[PDB]
């Protein structure tokens, strides 16, 4: 099996880790990033871009970019969830072999269709390449994570994505479990209840797990399938679009690429505001050959999103109800997902649990890959 890698295949961002020289190493991609966008795009010359290069490609044709394949993976075309999601996806989705295939122009007017697992395979291929560059050798085997609520077809389609990518997915493990393993919560005595609060780019998952004898049970799951960091970005986008209109008289949404530029800068500023109190947003040739320069405080970022932040507590309360537990029954709280880097989110979860500190010390957008890599280390032997 060689050196088995651990992969978090995320809706919006993916992460790969390996066990080397006695510990888990989270691997940076060829752009220097320890997470990679689950994104595909095409150049006009017909080059396929994957990851950062695909997300960062300026385009007036969002219909030929592909993302959010995890929303479609392992589902039938006629699945009501698919039919709802296709309303919001800018790329074409068509019924083929009972499934939602993605249809795009890949260069020079050539049209191709891809199954969701074929798009996910492209992302896994990039994750494989990232690991191989670090290791200085090929890898053939992986542990891959999925949401705990994933069903038989979604799990199998994830394994199939691996196969297409040249990875033998040896184990599929649940995301909240992988996070708990990252924090060593499996190597604990007695029965314990663990609440995993996972707030990512596109989705919010809460899971109640019990751990006993090093065996995990997923007791209940809840969340919101379309709440995450992208929604916080959009609140900030709406803020600056409106300010630019009141300031200049003009609506920037007429230019795809301007919106794209602002989105990239807003996301970067949001990330800055998890560790500083103000951030500068600056864009040359933003709109009509005019420059954009604005600032955003942490207080304003929180004010713009407070309702969304506060909405994350309801699914936590539902998971407790469904597990027949009260707050005091929770022995461990694990924060997962990039958006839990937000100070206000950390504050809100602590307050919900009457001052209880969550687990700490692993970057939350890496914790799932980390636990996958822990398991991969044992399988590497
Ligand atoms: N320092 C920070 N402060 C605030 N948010 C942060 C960061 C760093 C990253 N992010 C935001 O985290 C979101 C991505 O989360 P993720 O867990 O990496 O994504 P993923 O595993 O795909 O989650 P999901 O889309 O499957 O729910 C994205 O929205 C990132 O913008």
């Amino acid at each position: 099996v060689g050196t088995v890698v651990g992969i978090d295949l995320g809706t919006t961002y993916s992460c790969v880790g390996v066990f080397k020289n006695g510990r888990v190493e989270i691997i940076a991609n060829d752009q220097g990033n320890r997470i990679t966008p689950s994104y595909v795009a095409f150049t006009p010359e017909g080059e396929r871009l994957i990851g950062d290069a695909a997300k960062n490609q300026l385009t007036s044709n969002p219909e030929n970019t592909v993302f959010d394949a995890k929303r479609l993976i392992g589902r039938t075309w006629n699945d009501p969830s698919v039919q709802q999601d296709i309303k919001f996806l800018p790329f074409k989705v068509v019924e083929k072999k009972t499934k939602p295939y993605i249809q795009v122009d890949i260069g020079g007017g050539q049209t191709k269709t891809f199954a969701p697992e074929e798009i996910s395979a492209m992302v896994l291929t990039k994750m494989k390449e990232t690991a191989e560059a670090y290791l200085g050798k090929k890898v053939t085997h992986a542990v891959v994570t999925v949401p705990a609520y994933f069903n038989d077809a979604q799990r199998q389609a994830t394994k199939d994505a691996g196969t297409i990518a040249g990875l033998n997915v040896m184990r599929i493990i649940n995301e909240p479990t992988a996070a708990a393993i990252a924090y060593g919560l499996d190597k604990r005595e007695g029965e314990k209840n663990i609440l995993v609060f996972d707030l990512g780019g596109g989705t919010f998952d809460v899971s109640l797990l019990t751990i006993d004898n090093g065996v995990f049970e997923v007791v209940a799951t809840n969340g919101d399938t379309h709440l995450g960091g992208e929604d916080f970005d959009q609140r900030v986008m709406e803020h600056f679009i409106k300010l630019y209109k009141k300031k200049t008289g003009k609506d920037v949404r007429k230019d795809n690429r301007a919106v794209q530029k602002l989105r990239r800068e807003v996301e970067k500023a949001k990330r800055a505001l998890s560790s500083q109190h103000q951030a500068r947003i600056e864009i040359e040739s933003f709109y009509e050959g005019e420059d954009f320069s604005e600032t955003l405080t942490r207080a304003k970022f929180e004010e713009l999103n407070m309702d969304l932040f506060r909405s994350t507590m309801k699914p936590v309360q539902k998971v407790l109800e469904d597990s027949d537990l009260k707050k005091s029954d929770i022995d461990e709280i694990v924060l997962v997902g990039g958006s839990t880097r937000i100070p206000k989110i950390q504050q809100l979860v602590k307050e919900f649990f009457n001052g209880k500190e969550p687990s700490r010390g692993i970057n939350p957008d890496e914790a799932v890959a980390y636990g996958a890599a822990v398991q991969a280390g044992v399988l590497s032997g």
